[PDB]
């Protein structure tokens, strides 16, 4: 199309009154290139916000891919235009839009070291754990490459969401927590004690959210400061369900804490019966002592849970 290059050329050069014209007399506001290239990629490629906004007006497609995956939102980032990528922003732009090679507008900011880009990007939501096809995230580009403030200003990014999905655990949102495992978020993270979110979500029942970790790849045998699986804090609290799933994805039924206590002790401890039946199913040993000598059968005694003593024994 004639003049579809023409407001191509017109977007890259800068010349809003050509492109004002062209737009006039017919010229298509998303014509493609034979790249794919639109005049908005053009225009935030080359730095001019006017002819930015004004091609949005006229219903430029904000989240418009070239053969190359990159998007004007990559391109405004990749040559440092804060103005533009924040009207991009405001005009419904995908924050975390992945070019051929997995590099996300974030991904490009941290490795070129545009220190304000990179802020805006994460107010406005970038997923800071992002991979690129080399498995690289954007805190990795910003150390390989020198940017020192913005290897800190992510990592603490990092650490704050480290937090957050301990939190949602710790309360029970499913579509929050989802959220922030599509940001990018480590599943398997620990805090200072090796708590998990694995482990606040198997404690205090908030179902659903184990399934999800699991699938996520999360360790079903991760221990923490005081050995406890979430096998552990889920069989104390008295929560079937978590029971099987953990058992169901591989979890350990012989899994001894700092103490050697294991799920079927913490259940003839608490009381919980129709807890023990099932870990019996799954060979959970009956005859398995802790440090203090005492077997899931003593601690059912000491306790007085009758009912407990009385199928530990028929197992026995």
């Amino acid at each position: 199309s004639d003049l579809g290059k023409k407001l191509l050329e017109a977007a890259r050069a800068g010349q809003d009154d050509e492109v004002r014209i062209l737009m006039a007399n017919g010229a298509d506001v998303n014509a493609a290139d034979n790249t794919g290239t639109t005049p908005l990629h053009l225009a935030a490629y080359s730095g001019h916000l006017e002819i930015v906004e004004v091609l949005l007006k006229h219903g430029a497609d904000v989240d418009a891919s070239d053969v190359f995956g990159y998007t004007p939102l990559h391109l405004a980032a990749y040559w440092g235009h804060l103005e533009i990528v924040e009207v991009l922003l405001k005009n419904g732009a995908d924050v975390n839009a992945m070019d051929s090679d997995g590099m996300t507008p974030l991904h490009l900011a941290a490795k070129w070291g545009y220190l304000e880009i990179v802020e805006v990007l994460l107010k406005h939501g970038a997923a800071v754990g992002a991979q690129d096809k080399f498995g690289k995230t954007p805190k990795d580009l910003a150390r390989d490459n020198g940017n020192q403030w913005i290897y800190e200003l992510l990592e603490k990014a990092e650490k704050d969401l480290r937090r957050k999905l301990l939190e949602a655990a710790r309360a029970g949102h499913r579509e929050e927590v989802e959220k922030l495992i599509k940001l990018g978020a480590d599943v398997n993270a620990a805090d200072d004690v090796g708590v998990t979110p694995l482990h606040l979500a198997a404690q205090r029942g908030h179902l659903e959210i184990v399934e999800v970790l699991l699938k996520c790849g999360a360790d079903v045998n991760a221990a923490d400061l005081w050995g406890q699986t979430p096998l552990h804090l889920a069989a104390t609290a008295g929560h079937l369900e978590i029971v099987e799933v953990l058992l169901k994805n591989g979890a350990d039924v012989n899994a001894r804490d700092n103490i050697g206590h294991t799920p079927l002790h913490l259940a003839a401890w608490a009381g919980h019966l129709e807890i023990v039946e099932v870990l019996l199913k799954h060979g959970a040993d009956v005859n398995a002592q802790d440090k203090f000598g005492k077997t899931p059968f003593d601690l059912a005694i000491d306790n007085g849970n009758e009912d407990i003593a009385e199928v530990l024994q028929k197992a026995a």
